[PDB]
């Protein structure tokens, strides 16, 4: 009656996904303007998802309550990893709390300390392993390496970092990453299955759980004593208190730091990573002299004041390299109830969908869009959907570009970078969270 455009079912099982598969961006692009509207309607396994293609219309998707667009299903996949009945799975109000409580240990009152606690470990990792006068890497794992040590620096007590360390935890997250299926959106019946995947998940979340209560319960014997106990993300979300007065439990607690940890860790890993491989390709040393001149009167010791204030071209660095290639492809809802969204009404049943894969390459809202150019500004208002926004906008995004932001200043410092291809790394699409190809990011540091 008042549907978006339906784009054709050629073959019936799989009606877009295996051409989504082929060429994500070429593929919903293709039904855009094959279509002539922003908002059509692919079908997914079988399930008709609705994407939100117009930046004009975005408020459509992220504005509405919960009640009415439901992000429970979709993430009901990642239930084996965040826990029963913790974020997504929780009833609406209750997950908000749950949230809240962790957006409120990521504050920006934490970064006077954290901008020389993530420096410091960026240092200690650059001494470690780029301490040659020049030297090849595998950048994007040199950048998760990293990313890894600036938020365990930042978010773990140090007990916890010895019984949780770095090369544990990147085990850890891997087991967890790897054993996620994001098809199980389509195939739900999956959720259901005796899978090898899931019971990783679970063995991966009892074997963090486990070490979390180990680490109370050595606090706790300990703290009488101490006069001065540990103050880090665990002891933060341990003394949270819902509105009926109830504490968090311990099964919520290691469920949220998973959410927080994974959420943190391949986004602001990828950010860096896209971000110095643009800065250091001759197309832009416009842009790696306006980096180096904004940092160039910069302490040795970066501070508070540095990161937060003076930055600025750093931080659309990080943005661009997001607009451009961002980590997170595809937004999504289910929908509770019909929705207006432009001309169409999105029937209650759908998938409802916002792509910063599609809308960042609209050409109204972003000219040339596989060209990157941190000086552009969108030219529709809230075109960039990088880190969400409305309801789910991310609770991350000052803390992740924090560490984005320390990396770039104390890499460029003391470092150049040669690119060991011509062009800029294809964009791997085959992963959950899309970095760079892992395989195009050799790079040549080199020092100054
Ligand atoms: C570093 C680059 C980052 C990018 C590009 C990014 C991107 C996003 C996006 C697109 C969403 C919206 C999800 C949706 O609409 O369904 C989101 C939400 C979220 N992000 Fe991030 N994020 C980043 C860093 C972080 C970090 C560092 C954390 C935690 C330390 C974090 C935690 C979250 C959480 C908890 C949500 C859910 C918010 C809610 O449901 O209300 N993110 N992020
Ligand atoms: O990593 C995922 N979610 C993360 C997103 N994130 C927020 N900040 C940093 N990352 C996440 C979100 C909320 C919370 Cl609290 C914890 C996490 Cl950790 C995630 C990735 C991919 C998908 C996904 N599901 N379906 C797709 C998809 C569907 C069709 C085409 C392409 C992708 O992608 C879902 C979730």
């Amino acid at each position: 009656g008042k549907l978006p455009p339906v784009y054709p079912v050629t073959v019936p099982i799989l009606g877009h996904i295996i051409q989504f598969g082929k060429s994500p961006l070429g593929f919903m692009q293709e039904c855009k303007r094959q279509l002539k509207s922003g908002i059509f309607t692919i079908n997914i396994v079988g399930k008709r998802v609705t994407i939100v293609g117009d930046p004009h219309e975005h408020s459509r998707f992220f504005l509405p309550r919960n009640e009415v667009l439901s992000p429970r299903e979709v993430y009901s996949f990642m239930v084996p990893v965040f826990g029963e009945g913790v974020a997504y799975a929780a009833p609406y109000p209750r997950m908000r709390e749950q949230l809240n409580f962790l957006a409120e240990e990521l504050t920006i009152a934490k970064f006077q300390n954290f901008v020389p606690a993530i420096q410091h470990e960026v240092r200690k990792f650059m001494a470690a392993n780029w301490d040659k006068d020049e030297g090849e890497i595998n950048l994007l794992e040199d950048c998760s390496t990293m990313i890894i040590n600036t938020a365990c620096q930042c978010l773990f007590g140090e007990d916890l970092r010895k019984r949780l360390d770095a090369r544990r935890f990147a085990q850890l997250l891997a087991k967890m990453e790897s054993s996620l299926i994001p098809a199980a959106v389509f195939l739900p019946i999956l959720l259901k299955l005796p899978l090898p995947q899931s019971a990783r998940c679970h063995e991966a979340r009892t074997e963090l759980q486990k070490i979390l209560s180990e680490i109370i319960i050595a606090r706790k014997e300990e703290e009488v004593n101490k006069d001065s106990s540990t103050s880090d993300l665990l002891s933060g979300l341990l003394s949270a208190v819902y509105r009926d007065g109830t504490p968090m439990s311990l099964h919520e607690v290691c469920g949220m730091i998973v959410a927080a940890m994974f959420a943190g860790q391949h986004t602001s890993s990828i950010t860096t990573t896209w971000s110095m491989l643009h800065l250091m390709h001759p197309a832009n040393v416009k842009h790696l002299e306006a980096l180096r001149k904004e940092i160039e009167e910069f302490p040795a010791q970066l501070n508070y004041n540095n990161v937060m204030d003076e930055m600025p071209f750093a931080e659309r660095c990080a943005r661009e390299s997001i607009r451009r290639d961002p980590p997170l492809l595809m937004l999504m809802r289910k929908v509770m109830a019909d929705v207006k969204v432009g001309s169409y009404v999105v029937p209650k049943g759908d998938i409802i969908a916002c792509s910063p894969l599609l809308s960042h390459h609209d050409e109204e809202a972003f000219p040339e869009p596989r060209r990157w150019d941190p000086e552009r500004d969108e030219k529709v208002e809230g075109a960039f959907i990088g880190f969400g926004a409305g309801v789910h906008k991310c609770i991350g995004q000052k803390f992740g570009l924090l560490q984005v932001k320390t990396i770039l200043a104390t890499a460029f410092r003391s470092y150049d970078f040669q690119l060991l291809r011509d062009e800029v790394p294809d964009p791997d699409y085959h992963t959950m969270v899309v970095g760079p190809t892992a395989s195009q990011c050799r790079v040549k540091y080199i020092r100054r």
